[PDB]
């Protein structure tokens, strides 16, 4: 229980590897996701070297307490990881082969600007603090990085689980720290978004536009205002249950634009009636007639503009 | 505390068995369910063999620390299982009989495509990682698999708890892994759906269809739009409180179709009025007259089509 | 640390007793409840007997580790109970007197068929698995079963805390099990239900029935449909927040019947108008006049029928 | 690790004291509140007496394991308290000075009858069970009982933290129990109630009363019914999120009375119209004229009656 | 062990420093936030002094058990912090350099008076209780206080992480206490508030004001009342999900004022109609004409007054 000594001035290279067993509980609101994975660590400790002939065994198994193990920690975890040592094995030269199974709630931010057509890169940061006697540097064993084929996130297509092989070495509180980046690339698999959210919302908006084919101010007030209540009630029904996002999203803009369309529709209805009351049914009829094309066209173009702006 | 040695080159067969005591907290949203069960393990360690004459005892009881126990883990659990060793018993030949009581929150995906007439297969995966000295393989003792008769999940019929006797042996990180599949088959209790959800949502839709027996555009706008609000408010009332499902479900389609029916009903109402204003009460009356049969018939057929498509 | 030996062939009788200190968090939805209680165990271990004269002491206090204690477990608990040994005391003849303080989230199903006029029987099942050497049977010490007078569940009258003195001995995985049933009888506090839920729901229904005193189809459509929205919004306001119950409840039936009454009221309104439009104000007036008595009477009788059926 | 022996037949007096560091998470629904506090215990165990000359030290510090500490427990806590021993100090005479820092979710019932003008007395019950060798009695050290000035509960004024100095010694399961009552007196902060809840609810109700200045049955149906929906939606907006209270509260009564006022207003509207249709516009006008004063006056009086009844 | 001895009469100075690694789960409702940070402690224990020449080593590493470490605690944490000792290092003069990684749910009150244009100062209070042998005082090592650049709280700009260098030394239960204040200054990201909350809420209000351009009492009742329902439904849609704030906020006032504006708008509508019915269309027209400017102007000024009052 002291770090291994350097042959020359070299730092201790710890070979890492994360193998995802299970990925679950991705909370879009909290920006967290839970993982069940294997963490494999490998380093050279000469104090533990042995001759396979005079020992008989080709590999020696140790208990965590018995030998020096580097203090590897996760940077972005909520509570400290729940680890269980699976195996520790020493090869004749002194190469330790550590493997543990852990579960962790990882904090990784999410970008909803392009929701529900968004892709995310989830991060798992590995860190090691360099000791008094010698410096510790992390390295990636690509043979020890992967994920089980069964690894799923409902409503997401899991593209890849890879690691940024070059560690980000830096000084923190007068000591060296080696930081490794493991990336989980996921893209939204939301198909049912169209018939469940977009299409009913659009039907309600269209229902308001039928007031451009009526002259009954009482039926028109009922149309635009009652559809505005329906629109809001529908949005309470399909609510993301997430706090408001500080930035403007694609879907956020569309919804804003829809509120603006209900507003402008009321203006038209109000004008059409006022012109009729002021015995000017020529202007009242022309406005209503224009609105029949004006509303769908402006809506269609404004959506094309937004879609272009976000994607 | 070292694995038992092989007679010849054979792997160590560990006989498993899960006996469900309690099943609870099935979360449709989270795709999780909690379990209280017995995990019985049984293997042969010759180092432990005894003569009942020299020992006096017909069976020897050990403490977990005293003997070598295989590291059996669950694949799909959220946090590591809460285990309590009930009993460890060695028979004269060296056959170990381990039994522990555990509780675990198991992650198993759910298929809502046929909801609320759906059946689900809940999974409990047992795994063992092969050691340095020898390979470990899992096997099922069918006498040690079952469930208490009292075992219940409110709103589900618990059909069976069985295990896929042939383990899925595979290589992972240069070591053999032996995986076992325990399946909990449950089917839903869909009767209260009819009076609680289907019938009221239907009454609301029918209330809209009474606009095919009226010529009052003001009363008809009120009918279709106000029932559309009622429909949405009712759906907020019977809300599954689950995130939206990425795939299209049977119930999802019906609801979509209902929104489309409210849309088409507004088109009819609008047309009826426009033809009536444009002094064409022949076409206005004929359309309304058709709609009286057109709407119920198309609805009935479209539902028959969907029911056939999903089931 | 081995079970006590039998004088003859008799099984070991462990005398149990649960004393409720606190009862809390009764979750109607989850079908669980939390408890703080004392669990008192008493058995005869001769290996521990002593002469009070030679020992000069009445009773000898032991530490849990020092002596053999039977593995008593709860059948219906979520996580394993949080136990704290209060006292272990041996009398001269070897009668052990164990007492521990525990807290447990107990899973006990609930029957809402007669809600909110329901009574429930909460269960706490104690179990012991018989060992290799000898069989263990549970017994009830009635002097050690009770509850503190301060024991409360908000919204329930706590009737009794008693135990089914005869244990349910049965075989499980070729070993004997001794199961004891502790019952907590609670009845509901239904008074605030009348002014808070029943009466406003009834006022909303009556408001719709005023359409039987009007001939204005526009005012009548507004009446029945707007009260149908009010009814739903009120139900969202008084929502049980519980997943839907798979079975039909008393309150479930009443609400279903209310939805059917809103439906039939729309039929009347529609008919009355159609007959008036078809210049038949004799039938239109007679139907409306009947409905003024038909609706309250049928509602009153249909309730009487339901109340009789459930109680 | 055995209780201290009595000089004469006296019981062991343990001097207690709770000092609130932080109070938080007061859940009105759950009737629980969380606390961070110091629990100071002091008793004389002569077995621990030392000579300051032979020891060098004027006070000796011990580890919890090393000496006999009385088993002090909380009666009304959800899970067992999270304790951390801060200091254990013995002075030559054998006087032990224990101090711990604990956090606990305390269950104390709440009386909402006078909400939001209510005051509550939160309880923290300390208990000690007497042993075989000698009886243990709790006592209060008033110098060791208080609260930090920073101690806050959002929306409450924290009046006092005091203890009922006379313990409630009683027999339980043939052993003596000494109980101590610590009381946290809090009163509510109710000013934002008026503008946030009471006033908008009253504006909506007044909006309905404008139907006493109109003869349009269609505008009047819309007024009373649409305000009844608004009233309900507003109540969903300001919802306490608490299960229904089994007893009738002050606020509960006001809301009930408001529902009754919407009901009676519909009766007026219905009557006024029926009398007008039955060509009796003398009675129709007189009723409406009365209602203009009848409704505000009866409402004002009925509230005065209720306020008097509850306070 | 035992505290270090003083050279002269001086108190023991413990040099503290908190380095935020992760900040997450800021709950505006619960007035709590979670943190992952390093806690660095440093004091001089002469008992540990050594000669680097005689020792060979320039620094000695110890295990927590081996040496005296001061009991540093947090004042405002929910449960006791989850700590893991990273490193303990003694320099030849006996200066201990302790470093641990902890995670804690910190309770810090929030002031919503200026929401959503608010800034908050989150607190982390460090405390040490003075022992009998000697007094302990906390000090800040400014080189050891900071935050990772990646440290984020969604929807907030993290301004600074600093400590109030002068500790709050005070007496508590006849012992000295040294308190340090660590402050996390955050300001809100209010831009998405305008398009998401302020603008749609405003449109809904303007929709009501169109009743000043209509004489149809039926269309006007529908306008003001239906927009009042829309306003409430929209507020249920954008709900903070936070318990009501005991104090009056800026947004609280605006919303109250909006409810008052819906009320006054109904008064106008009612008056305009009553004057028209009482054949006084001169006053009816003049009021409506004034309201067209009166409502926007008074609203604009009243908002200017409020904005000035809060900011
Ligand atoms: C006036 C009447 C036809 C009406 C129109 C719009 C909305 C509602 C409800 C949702 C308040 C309504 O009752
Ligand atoms: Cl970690
Ligand atoms: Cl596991
Ligand atoms: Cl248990
Ligand atoms: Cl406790
Ligand atoms: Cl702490």
């Amino acid at each position: 229980v002291s770090p291994p000594p350097p042959i020359a001035d070299e730092p201790l290279t710890v070979n890492t590897g994360i193998y995802l067993i299970e990925s679950y509980s991705l909370d879009d609101c909290a920006e967290t996701f839970k993982v069940n994975a294997f963490l494999s660590l490998s380093w050279k400790d000469r104090r533990l070297a042995f001759d396979p002939v005079r020992s008989g065994v080709r590999v020696k198994t140790y208990e965590p307490e018995a030998i020096w193990i580097p203090e590897i920690r996760f940077v972005n975890v909520e509570n400290a990881r729940d680890a269980d040592v699976v195996d520790i094995s020493v090869s004749p030269d002194g190469t330790v082969q550590y493997l543990e199974r852990f579960s962790a709630r990882v904090l990784s931010p999410l970008d909803f600007r392009r929701y529900p057509f968004d892709s995310q890169t989830l991060h798992i940061y590995l860190i090691v603090r360099s000791v008094d006697t010698r410096n510790i540097v992390l390295a990636v064993d690509l043979e020890k990085v992967g994920k089980n084929d069964d690894v799923f996130l409902t409503g997401w297509d899991i593209e890849s689980f890879t690691a940024v092989v070059k560690p980000a070495n830096f000084a923190l509180e007068d000591r060296l720290e080696s930081k490794l980046d493991y990336q989980l690339r996921i893209s939204r698999q939301y198909f049912s978004y169209i018939p469940n959210i977009i299409l009913p919302m659009l039907f309600i908006l269209f229902i308001s536009w039928t007031a451009f084919w009526s002259t009954s101010y009482e039926a028109n007030v009922t149309l635009v205002v009652s559809t505005l209540i329906a629109h809001i009630a529908f949005n309470i029904l399909v609510e993301t249950n997430c706090p408001k996002t500080p930035y403007m999203t694609y879907t956020g803009a569309i919804i804003f634009m829809i509120y603006l369309f209900y507003f402008v529709a009321v203006i038209e209805v109000t004008v059409q009636h006022y012109l009729k009351v002021e015995s000017q049914p020529a202007r009242a009829a022309s406005i209503t007639r224009a609105s029949r094309i004006a509303f769908p066209v402006v809506f269609l173009l404004a959506n094309i503009i937004l879609a272009f702006l976000f994607f």
